[PDB]
Order: structure tokens, then C-alpha cells, then sequence
């Protein structure tokens, strides 16, 4: 039992935005919640596709004016699938000090306690901000590869290293690197690297591309839009993308470039939200019911998550220009994952439904914070905020690398509480709305 | 501030050419902005593939007529890139008399500053002929270094050494001494002296084959033409031909030797810039659109640079032809690193666009003046205007190793105007037009 690793929340750094008033038992009753999830269920509940959704659900709800019974509302939804979390070996533990033993030991889905341990331990010598600037950002081998595990499995790890750092609990940044460190490996990093290398050699993009640009001219490149296939499966991306079109995706993601200024950091950065924001609400298909692909929206909620890094000051700005960069390169990968699909802008700007026809961001905030899910819609209307927000000082002076403007903000929140409201959770989204097969085998779509 | 460390131009040597009238307003002007660069701006703006050509561009544009607008321009394109100086380590400078702390420095960007203090120091010593004669042409550890880092990064530090040695600037030579102490290895080196080895036990050439002969004969050996992958990048050089293809291409350029004589050696500095000119105006595609070659014509615009260092009475004739011979060795590696493209005389013999259907040397000087680019395209149309002249009384003797003669020096000094007119800095030329990678994923080829 250290200070850091429970979890206690603090009425001083709640939340990111910042926009609603937090009932302050919710904030007694999430410690309580956060605690079990932090030493009772395993952060993968499965090998492949397996995530612990039930602290992100309980962390975002309650920055959108969760209630009491609305905190315990998230942990009754995710615990139903969770499964227990494994022992500690203490032999990994204290090898883990070892540079040799750790790598060898990263892929181990069932050495997630050890890992939680070791990184707790490290935590309660030199401190949170000292591990991840140690383990992440410090350019060595264990860097190099931990860095980019957190974009793994739909950014998932780098989402839970978000909520970390923008509550300030410890055990959650424990928990983030822990959770990279046994992750599957997807072959993403072989992205990584090939994308920042020709980023050297050729030079020099005098007016950088937006990211938008680079998004049409990716579904133009038949090799790239070939790469995936349904056959492949879960394996889109590590056996196909990155196994096909490899070289051909990493050149149009090197030309992604974040020249290291602030205000062009905060500039491009909110670029990357209003694509992700353009993706998943422009991905409709004409004649069929509007419906958000599974993958577009993770896309979208963890470029909230990457206005927290960027504000960060014990990150350097290379290391916060690093990320923004990884980040939108990526993207455009899984753009492709999901199979390309055609985005219009029709269809956000013309978007209509009696439910939310007139519903502001506080209705869909309480509309939210009630309904049953993974936590999932809470945290795109959140982002959806907050790429309203960081945009706008921006908006106006480029309007050709911001697709998503204004009031298609708001917009693109009420579709993602229409198509989700009054559907399981399975039946919420789509898996892959690029492919046409998506929608066949599936009723509900129609 | 020394003498030795101003930029002071005079209207005595102005220019290797010199088949322009310099407006003297430009002189004036030049010096006022090469000063600027020479205590203001980092000779690296980045680690790889960073070089500051604004003194490149208001040199070579001030020899070919420019006005006083037209000096500024190249300054005013270049500085949107630059980065600023490093400071200057002191106990560096003072340690660098030493010859080991020499050695342990080199292939630091952060210490250019240091090398420059160092080299402008002992030029007010012993002259700007003594400090080269002693760092470069000394057959010691460090001279033997500093040659093969001459030809370092596409024969850039040597481009700044012939503009040095021909304005008469002990400064810009300085900045050459220490650009070419700070630059990365490509270990080029290792194939440099491979080169020089076994042109020892190996002989005799009896009747010297022509360079244009060891370029197609290095395109059908497969175990050179394999080596350079897409993957490689940006090591290309390093990872690639030295790595793969070491033993093998320093079979090929041992077999170009330069003979002592002094006829000999303007008839093989001029067989030089036949075929270099030959790999930058025949490397298009039959079918293609036509674009140079990145690479290719900075093999070009180097050559006008050894036509300065033959004819320097300072050199020993042994050095002046070492010179030639590296330089010819290490072409031959480029040919290679873009991808051996198919070279067919066609493309140079059968070339027509009404924009320069009709222009004379006068006119693309004037046209040039004008165009806002890095200085490439400019000092690609002087290097074509020397190799006409000198390679002139040599043309008819030998036409099998002259494969662009007559006409044909005009009709490349046009193709470089047109495929970079209208494009901007980075689209002007392709980066190896020998992978097919390159021509496909860039959409303004066509
Ligand atoms: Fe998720
Ligand atoms: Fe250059």
C-alpha cells in the first residue's frame, strides 16, 4: 500500500475541459470503483481486442456531471465481461531492472500484474513524471518500443497514459505503462520508424500538406485502399497494412510534418481532431442509415488525450511535437483499416432527428451520462468539446485543412447519441464501414 | 573580426566563368548578406541532409549577371529554412591544436561553430594555401579524413571550398574546412581507399576505359544495382553500396585513373562533366513526364568546382589529380544510390518546349536570376556553360567517352529550367529516379 498506487481523486485537476460542475459524492464514490478495478480485474479481459474499459468510463462520465449512482452506472456495465487480473510474479519483478530481461519479457498478456508492480515501484522512487520520461520519451531502445506500444490496439494504452496525467493519479500512469508492456505487438512500430525516416531524406515540404489532403490522396492509391481485406480479420493492420502497403502508407504519412512551434503544435494538433471528428461522422453511407464505424471514433476520443500531452511541461516539445506527429500518421492508417470508406460533407451538415434536434452540449452530456455502454459515447461527445474548442482561435484562417467547422461540432455529437441510443452494445457501431460486407451480414444496419 | 573572417568581394576575381558583367551594386550587396550567413546562421540547419546554400545562391547568381533585387531574393528564400549558429566552445578551440582531440571532435553538428573559430585562427597564421595544404592535401590521420569528408553529403563541402578558392574569401573556405569536420560519416571512406588499394596491385591499365564504360557495366553487375533498397532511405550511401557493395563497386572505380599529365588532367576532369550531365538529362522515363535527378545534378554542379582545383598552381599535380579520381569513384557510387536508371541519349538529342525553345546562355542567366529557388537550378545551368568550354577541345578527339557534346550542353541547361520552373522547392526535382517508388507516389508526375 504506496500513495501512489490508490487512487485518489482531487477536487483541483478534474478534468481537461473543465465545463460542468462535478456532484462531489460521485468523486468519494469513483475512488471506491477505481480502487477494485485497480486490483481485481485484469486490464485484458481478452488476448486480442481485450480492453478495461470500466476506469475510462468512470473517469470521462464524471467530467461530464456525473451523478452517484451515475459512477456506479459504468462499473455495473464493464464488469460483467471482465475477468480476474493475474498473480505477480516476483522473480519478473525484480528482473525487470534488467535492460535484457525486459524486453524479452514485453508481449506477456499474463505478466500485466508484474509489470503494474515494477512501474508502481519505479513510481514511488523518482516519481510519475520521472518513469515516463525514462520509459518513453528518452530515445533508448526500451523508449523506442514502449513509445509505440501506447498507440497500440486503437490507442488504447496512450489513453489510459492520458487520463493519468489529466487527473494526476499515479496508478493509472502505472497502469498505462504497464498495459503497453503487455501488449500484442502489431508491427505499427515498423510504421513509426519508416515514417519518420524518409521524413529525413526528403526535404523540403515548404507548405506543409493538411492532413486532409494526405487522407484523399491515400484512398486514391489503390495498393493502399487493396491492402485490407476481410479475410484478414483482426489482423488489418499487422497483415495487411503494414504488411502490404508498408512503404507506400509510410510515404504518405512522413509527409505529416509538426514544425516544433507552440502555437503550431496547438495548430496542428487540433487539425488532427477536426480529420478524426470528419471521420467518424462523414463515414455514411448514401441510401443507408447513418452509423459510426467502432474504429473511426477511438480515432477521435484519444486526440482529447493529445491536448493533454501537449500541455504538458515537463515533456520536451520535440518529444510533444513527436507525438502529434505519430499521432496523425497512424490515423491515416487506420482510415485505411476500416476500409477507405467515401466521406462527404453532406451528411454532418444536413443532419437531422427529433431526439437531439435541439439537444446543447449539457442535454447530451446528462442525455449521456445515464445510458448504458462501454463508456464509449461519453468520451466522443467529450472530445467532440473539446476539438470545438482548441480549433476556433484557428478555424477561420484555414479552412481548407479543417473539414469539420463550427457547428458540425455539435452536429457530429448528436449522431453519436442517435445511432448508439436504443442498440446493444455490440449493435451500436460498425466494425470496418469501409467494407461493404460490414453492412450485409449485419440486420440491424438497413 | 579578422580580415581573413569578412566577406570581402573585389571586382579582380570575380567569378571562374567571368562570361557575364557583374552590376556593382551586387557586389556590394553580396557582401553585406554573405556576412549575415557567415555569423548568424547554422552551416546545418538539420543533422541529415542540411546545408545552408543561401552563400551558394548569391554566389553562383551573382556570376551570372545578377542585379541587386536578385541577390536578395536567394537570401530571402533560403533564411525561411535556416537555423541559428551554434555557439562557440572555447576549451574546444583551444584543445583542437591537438591531434587527438582533433580526431574525437569530428562528426559533431553542434561544434561547426568551434571548427570555424579553429580554421579562421590558423588562416591568420600561416595563410588560407598553408591551412589547406597541411588539413586536406598532408597524406597524415586527419588529412586523409578531411578529403573524404569533402566529398561528404553529395559533394557539398567541396562546393563551398571551390566557391572559396574562387571569389578569393579565406572565410568561405573556413566554413568548408569546418562544415566538412562536422558532417556525418556515410563511410564513404572505406571506399575511398578500397579505391586506392587496389589501383596499386592491379595493373596495368593500359588503355584507360571511359567513365561513361564503368556506368553501364556497374548497372549490369546485379550485385551493385541490388544493394540501394527503398527501405534503406536516407543511408542509402552508408547501409547500402559501401555495406552491401563495397568489394564490388571499388572494383569499378579503381579502373578510372587520371595520368599524370597535364593534358591528361583537363581531358579527365572534362570526361567528368560529360557524363555527369549525361546521368542529370537522360535519367527520364520513355513514357514520363522529364525531371532531374536531386542527386544527379549535384554530381553536376560539383564539376565546375574541380575545374577551379586543377588549375590551382598551389596543389600539388599529384593532389590535383587525387581529386579527380575521388571525385569520378564516388559518382559512380550516386549513379548507383538514385537506382542506375536507364540512360538513353534520345531524350537529350529530341528535346523541345516552346517556354526555352529558342533561349541562349544569356537568357536562361536572365530567366534564372529571377526564378526563387534554393540555387540548385542556377548553378546547374554554370556548371553546363564550363563543361561546354572545356570539354570543347577534347570533344571531337574522343566522342566514345563525350556522351553529351555539341548541342547538346544547351539542350540540358533548357530541360532544367523548364521541369523546375513552376514548381515549388520540393517538387522541382525527384529524389531517385531510378526506383520506381519514387515516380509513384508523388502525384505531380506525370
Ligand atoms: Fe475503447
Ligand atoms: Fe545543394
Amino acid at each position: 500500500v504506496t500513495l501512489n498506487s490508490q487512487i485518489g481523486l482531487s477536487d483541483e485537476h478534474v478534468g481537461l475541459l473543465g465545463d460542468a460542475v462535478v456532484d462531489r459524492a460521485s468523486i468519494q464514490e469513483a475512488n471506491r470503483l477505481l480502487q477494485k478495478n485497480h486490483e481485481e480485474w485484469h486490464m485484458f479481459f481478452r488476448d486480442r481486442a481485450g480492453h478495461n474499459h470500466i476506469a475510462h468510463s468512470i473517469l470521462t462520465c464524471l467530467a461530464l456531471g456525473a451523478g452517484p449512482a451515475d459512477i456506479q452506472r459504468a462499473y455495473d456495465d464493464g464488469v460483467g465481461i471482465q475477468r480476474p487480473i493475474p498473480a505477480v510474479d516476483g522473480a519478473t519483478v525484480e528482473r525487470l531492472t534488467d535492460e535484457a530481461f525486459f524486453l524479452e519479457t514485453l508481449g506477456a498478456i499474463t505478466q500485466y500484474t508484474s509489470f503494474l508492480v515494477f512501474f508502481q515501484r519505479q513510481m514511488d522512487a523518482h516519481g510519475w513524471q520521472a518513469v515516463v520520461n525514462k520509459y518513453v520519451f528518452s530515445r533508448n531502445a526500451i523508449a523506442e518500443k514502449m513509445l509505440a506500444r501506447l498507440y497500440e490496439g486503437a490507442y488504447h494504452p496512450v489513453i489510459h497514459l492520458g487520463l493519468g496525467i489529466e487527473f494526476q493519479q499515479p496508478s493509472l500512469i502505472a497502469e498505462a505503462l504497464a498495459q503497453a508492456a503487455a501488449h500484442d505487438d502489431s508491427h505499427i512500430s515498423r510504421l513509426f520508424e519508416a515514417c519518420e525516416a524518409q521524413a529525413a531524406i526528403a526535404y523540403p515540404p515548404a507548405h506543409p500538406k493538411p492532413l486532409v489532403q494526405l487522407l484523399r490522396e491515400a484512398r486514391a492509391t489503390e495498393a493502399i485502399r487493396s491492402a485490407p481485406r476481410w479475410e484478414d480479420f483482426g489482423n488489418k493492420m499487422r497483415d495487411g497494412v503494414v504488411g502490404r502497403a508498408l512503404l507506400e502508407m509510410a510515404a504518405i504519412g512522413s509527409q505529416f510534418t509538426v514544425k516544433p512551434d507552440e502555437r503550431e503544435l496547438q495548430r496542428r494538433t487540433a487539425e488532427m481532431i477536426s480529420v478524426c471528428a470528419y471521420m467518424a461522422g462523414a463515414s455514411q453511407r448514401p441510401g443507408r442509415k447513418r452509423k459510426i464505424d467502432f474504429f473511426y471514433m477511438h480515432t477521435l476520443t484519444s486526440s482529447l488525450f493529445f491536448s493533454v500531452l501537449i500541455r504538458q511541461d515537463w515533456i520536451s516539445l520535440a518529444d510533444r511535437v513527436r507525438l502529434v506527429e505519430w499521432k496523425g500518421r497512424l490515423d491515416l492508417a487506420w482510415y485505411v483499416v476500416s476500409g477507405s470508406a467515401e466521406l462527404h460533407d453532406d451528411a454532418i451538415t444536413d443532419y437531422h432527428d427529433d431526439f437531439s434536434a435541439d439537444m446543447g452540449w449539457k442535454e447530451l452530456y446528462a442525455a449521456v451520462n445515464k445510458e448504458h455502454d462501454d463508456g464509449h459515447v461519453a468520451k466522443m461527445i467529450r472530445a467532440l468539446k473539446n476539438g470545438q474548442e482548441a480549433a476556433r482561435p484557428f478555424e477561420a484562417e484555414y479552412p481548407d485543412a479543417f473539414p469539420v467547422k463550427g457547428d458540425m461540432w455539435l452536429k457530429i455529437a448528436r449522431m453519436a447519441l442517435d445511432t448508439t441510443k436504443d442498440w446493444p452494445t455490440d449493435q451500436k457501431f460498425v466494425m470496418f464501414t469501409g467494407f461493404d460486407m460490414g453492412w450485409k451480414i449485419r440486420p440491424d444496419l438497413a
